C-alpha cells in the first residue's frame, strides 16, 4: 500500500477530489499549508490502484503554468481501520 | 523507527493521548485536517503523529484502537510507516537515544 | 530522494528558512501544528497545547545531511522543546505541470 501526497493549488480541490472519485478512490484527507496558500492531500491506496490515482490527480490539476504543485509517493507498512480492526488491503 | 500516524475524531485526542502515555508514549504531534463525509461533506479530523522505536508499535497500535474505537462509521484510520533517522534538535542525539 | 522532516518553535521559521536557502534548499511546505483558554468552532476549552510549526522538504539523497545540518544549526534555542528532525524514503515525485519525474 502507498501514500499519494499531492500539494496543489487550492481552486483545484474539487476537481481533484471528482477525478480521484471517478477512479474509485475516496478517503482523503487535507490540510492547508503554506508553500516557501496550498492544500495538501493524502490518501492511502492498495498497489493496484496507484498509478490510476496519481493520473487522476495529474488530470485535474494541472492548470500548465508555473505552481501546479507536486504529487508524492511512499509505501505504507501498514493500515489498520479503528472501528473493525480490519488491517492491510481491507482497511483502505 | 516507525512513525505512527492516526486520522481520528476531534474530541477523541484527549483519550487518545492519555492511552498512550500509560503504554510510554508521548511526543505527540497535532494537525487539524478534513475529511469527507443533510448528509455533512467537509469534517473536522485530528490527524496524529508520533515516532516510536520499532518493538512499541504494536502497544501504540493498540492503545489508540482502545481509545478511540466506537464501533461506528468515522471512527478512523491508523498507518505506519518506516522512518530512517531522527535526530533530536536540542542535543543531536540520532536514533533510539533520539525517540 | 529523502522527505526531510522538521517540528520546531514558531519563531525560528524565518532562521530555519535562511539557513536552508544558504545551502540550496528553497521549496518549503509549512504546516502549523500542536504539541503538548483556546476557541474551537466557537467554543472556549481549556487546554495545555503549545504550538509549534513544521516543515517539510523533499530532496536528493546527497543533499539530506547538509540539509539536516542547516536546520539543527539554525533551529536550536538549547532549551527543552527544540523539536525533531525525521528523514523519509520517497519512492517518486512527480512535477504536475510537466510530468517530470
Amino acid at each position: 500500500m502507498k501514500q499519494v501526497t499531492a500539494i496543489i493549488k487550492p481552486f483545484k480541490l474539487d476537481e481533484v477530489r471528482e477525478s480521484l472519485a471517478e477512479v474509485g478512490v475516496t478517503g482523503l484527507t487535507v490540510t492547508e499549508v503554506k508553500g516557501f496558500p496550498k492544500v495538501k492531500i493524502e490518501v492511502v491506496v492498495d498497489d493496484k490502484v496507484v498509478e490510476q490515482a496519481v493520473d487522476a490527480i495529474i488530470k485535474a490539476a494541472r492548470t500548465g503554468k508555473i505552481g501546479d504543485g507536486k504529487i508524492f509517493v511512499q509505501e505504507v507498512e501498514q493500515v489498520i481501520r479503528i472501528r473493525t480492526g480490519e488491517t492491510g488491503p481491507d482497511a483502505v
